[PDB]
């Protein structure tokens, strides 16, 4: 899109207008819930079902804190990329930004490069962003 989605309720699912295109920046601005309450996810997916998630970005406040990055294809999860030293904390606001590049998603958190996730499926087929889990959202916006 862009009008942004303002104060969207979680779980959230919404259209990305024109789908993912090279150069598109998707901001997810919100706060990790203080409750107990150990994971949240941002999914760049095709349609409503969640069977085809080009990029599942999944902070887990477990086993020291880590982020799982993965792709689901016709209902099947791939091999996980896991990143430690995660820049999310329970009760802490965040500005999470996804940049679509030709080769990857570049993910910035609070203005700092966090992870790159190389495309496993074509990114243009992504037409929907969904967010679920232990998070509240101030806005999701698009540049
Ligand atoms: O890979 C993303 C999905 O992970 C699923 O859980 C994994 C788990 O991370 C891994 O340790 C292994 O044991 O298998 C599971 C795959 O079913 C979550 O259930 C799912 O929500 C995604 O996060």
């Amino acid at each position: 899109s862009q009008a942004p989605y303002l104060s969207p309720a979680v779980p959230f699912s919404g259209t990305i207008q024109g789908g993912l295109q090279d150069g598109l920046q998707i901001t997810v601005n919100g706060t990790v819930l203080s409750s107990s309450g150990t994971r949240f996810a941002v999914n760049f997916q095709t349609g409503f079902s969640g069977n085809d998630i080009a990029f599942h970005f999944n902070p887990r406040f477990e086993d020291g804190g880590y982020v799982v990055c993965n792709t689901r294809q016709n209902g099947s999860w791939g091999p996980e990329e896991r990143k430690t030293h995660m820049p999310f904390q329970k009760g802490m606001p965040f500005d999470l930004c996804f940049l679509v590049q030709s080769s990857d998603f570049k993910v910035m958190v609070n203005g700092i490069l966090f992870v790159q996730y190389f495309h496993r499926v074509p990114f243009h087929r992504v037409d929907t962003i969904s967010v679920n889990g232990s998070v509240q959202l101030s806005y999701i916006s698009f540049q």
